[PDB]
C-alpha cells in the first residue's frame, strides 16, 4: 500500500471520516484488511493529527522529494558519460559485426 | 485539500454540477465539510466562471510550473556540487573508519 502511493494512491479511505462500513473485518476473515482499533464509543482510535501529516510527509518525500531527485541524478549521468558511451557503443559495435 | 491537489486531486466534486446529495451538512454535524452557500432557488451560489479557472491556474502552477521547476533546481545542484561532494564524502569517510 505505500508502494502504490508513489504512483498516486494517498491513503484512499483509511485516514479519517471513512468509517467501518466496508473494507474491513474485525475478525480475520475475509481477505479484507482488518479494521481500525476502536473504543467503547466505537470510534476510530488513531489520533488523525498524526496519521494525516505522516502520509502527507511520505507523499511529499517519495512522490516529489525522491522521484524528481532521480531525474537530476539521471540528468548528471547523461551529462557525464555521454562522450564515453560513444566509445563504448563503438566498442561493442565490433562484436555485433563479428557475429556473422 | 489543496495539498492533495499537488499529487492529483483537482477539486473532485465541489467545482460544479455536483449538488448537495451527500458530502455536506448545512449544519456543522457530522464531520463532513459543510455545504455550498445557497439561494431562494437552492442553487449553488459560487459563480463557476471564477472557481473553475482558479483551480485550473492552481493545478497548473503547483503541479507543473512548480514541481518541474524543482527538477531544474535539483538538476543544477548535481551539476554544481558533484566534484565538491567527492571531497566531502572522502572527508567524512575518515570518521566512519575512525569509529573502530
Ligand atoms: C508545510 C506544508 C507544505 C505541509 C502541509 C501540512 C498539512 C498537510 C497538514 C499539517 C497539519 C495537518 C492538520 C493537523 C491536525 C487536524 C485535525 C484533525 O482532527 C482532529 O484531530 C480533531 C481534534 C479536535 O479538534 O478536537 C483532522 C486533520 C487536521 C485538520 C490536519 C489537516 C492537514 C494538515 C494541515
Ligand atoms: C490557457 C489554457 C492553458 C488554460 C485553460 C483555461 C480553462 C481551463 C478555463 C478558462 C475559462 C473557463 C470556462 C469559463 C466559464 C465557463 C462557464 C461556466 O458556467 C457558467 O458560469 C454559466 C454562465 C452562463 O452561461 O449563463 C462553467 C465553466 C466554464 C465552461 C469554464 C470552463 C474552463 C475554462 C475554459
Amino acid at each position: 500500500e505505500p508502494y502504490l502511493a508513489m504512483f498516486g494512491q494517498y491513503p484512499d479511505d483509511i485516514d479519517g471520516t471513512t468509517y467501518n462500513f466496508d473494507r474491513c473485518t474485525f475478525s480475520g476473515n475475509e481477505s479484507k484488511p482488518l479494521c481500525v482499533e476502536l473504543d467503547a464509543n466505537n470510534q476510530p482510535r488513531f489520533p488523525e493529527w498524526i496519521t494525516i501529516p505522516l502520509v502527507c510527509i511520505y507523499m511529499l518525500s517519495t512522490n516529489i522529494l525522491l522521484v524528481n531527485l532521480l531525474v537530476a541524478m539521471f540528468g548528471y549521468t547523461v551529462g557525464s558519460v555521454q562522450e564515453n558511451n560513444d566509445q563504448v557503443w563503438k566498442f561493442q559495435r565490433f562484436f555485433l559485426v563479428q557475429e556473422y
